[PDB]
């Protein structure tokens, strides 16, 4: 059997309180952007990866270092050293 669940649904996305489900249901119409390509700081969404990649260009950031396991990056090597730690279960090659 099922009891059911309900409650208030605020447009946290922007911060608009909506009690009438009918209202919100449509309110979303505005927030319609399911693009996995979004800036790090800006709220811009691109369809094609490249698009986002280029957008990052304008942003002056010196990140010569780049992790292997993850596409992560750091301005200094030191930072990367501590970052790696994260990768605890790094399944890879190992002789012996
Ligand atoms: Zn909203
Ligand atoms: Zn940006
Ligand atoms: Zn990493």
């Amino acid at each position: 059997g099922s009891s059911g669940s309900s409650g208030p649904h605020k447009c946290e996305v922007c911060g608009k309180c909506f009690s009438r489900k009918d209202k919100l249901k449509t309110h979303m119409r505005c927030h319609t952007g399911v693009k996995p390509y979004k800036c790090k700081t800006c709220d811009y969404a691109a369809a094609d990866s490249s698009s986002l990649n280029k957008h990052l260009r304008i942003h002056s950031d010196e990140r010569p270092f780049k992790c292997q396991i993850c596409p992560y990056a750091s301005r200094n090597s030191s930072q990367l050293t501590v970052h790696l730690r994260s990768h605890t279960g790094d399944s890879g090659p190992s002789s012996g």
